[PDB]
């Protein structure tokens, strides 16, 4: 038997192209690992099999339409193998939680099966696979924090000084990124929402592990539009930062909120008033950066 641990992620740094055709948006994001977990555990089986437990578990396929359950087929066959393994994820990264939990559950197989099965192929080659996957695996195999460039560019690593502390807080329902696309385009033809600044202070206030100097710099430019959609998530993003969180923005097409806090005692505070306050459904505390998908038992 083996489990690996894996982080969800948050974006920290978003920028968006103005739409092309067709229609593509181009992006630059800075990735960041928070310690908000799955561990999955692989064992060898008579046939491929997948389960799930945590919070949301219940409503998450456990066939083909599942992520991690593509990763074992993928895997396999990068080596002419059958998928004869059972795998059972322990989720504790919010379902639907905007934190790209699926893929960090891909990235785990990956590690997993590698190891269990004694082939130890270069983490280099395993996300070549997790690019065939999906675009958020790579970074859950990568983990730490990573600047993102563009569609099929390699993740460039960023090393920080000291840890930063979190608070994430989820609301009870998603918010399309199909549909925020469409508004940050419709707020950009009728007027001129707030553009984010260069990627690289950015880099530099993480590589200095400084929240001060990185909370003015977090952004997202699709914030705008998933708050023209709900005006619920600005009242949430003041909510923080009045508890005293240094910043709060809306991480991915949202509605999940990061807020970076000053220590692990101030993000306690700020997720407690957050969490009494209810104006989500779940408020967690984390730290980051730590590490991608890895090895904790075998």
């Amino acid at each position: 038997s083996v489990t690996v641990r894996v982080p969800g992620k948050v974006n920290l740094y978003l920028a968006v192209g103005d739409r092309r055709e067709d229609g593509y948006h181009e992006l630059t994001t800075v990735f960041h690992a928070v310690s908000l977990v799955d561990e999955v555990t692989v064992r060898n089986a008579d046939v491929l099999s997948l389960e799930l437990v945590g919070e949301g578990a219940d409503q998450l396929p456990t066939d083909e339409r599942n992520l991690a359950w593509q990763a074992a087929e993928l895997m396999a066959e990068h080596v002419g193998r059958a998928p004869d393994v059972s795998i059972m994820i322990d989720k504790s990264i919010p379902v639907a939680g905007g934190m790209a939990g699926g893929s960090a559950d891909a990235a785990a197989v990956l590690v997993a099966m590698n190891s269990l099965w004694e082939l130890n192929v270069p983490r280099r080659d395993l996300r070549m696979l997790a690019a065939r996957l999906g675009s958020d695996v790579p970074f859950a195999l990568h983990g730490g924090t990573a600047l993102g460039t563009g569609r099929g560019e390699e993740l460039a690593t960023v090393l920080s000084r000291n840890t930063f502390h979190w608070v994430l807080a989820f609301a009870d329902s998603g918010l399309l990124t199909s549909a925020v696309y469409n508004e940050l385009d419709r707020l950009r033809e009728v007027g001129d929402p707030p553009r984010l600044g260069e990627p690289g202070p950015v880099l530099a206030a993480l590589a200095a592990g400084d929240p001060d100097q990185l909370a003015p710099l977090l952004g997202n430019e699709m914030q705008a539009a998933a708050v023209s959609l709900d005006p619920a998530l600005a009242r949430a993003l003041r909510a923080g930062v009045e508890a005293g969180a240094l910043a709060g923005i809306v991480s991915g097409s949202g509605p999940t909120c990061a807020f970076l806090c000053t220590s692990a005692s101030s993000a306690i505070d700020v997720g407690a008033q957050l969490s009494g306050a209810g104006v989500c459904r779940t408020v967690r505390v984390a730290t980051g950066p730590v590490p991608g998908a890895r090895v904790v038992s075998a």
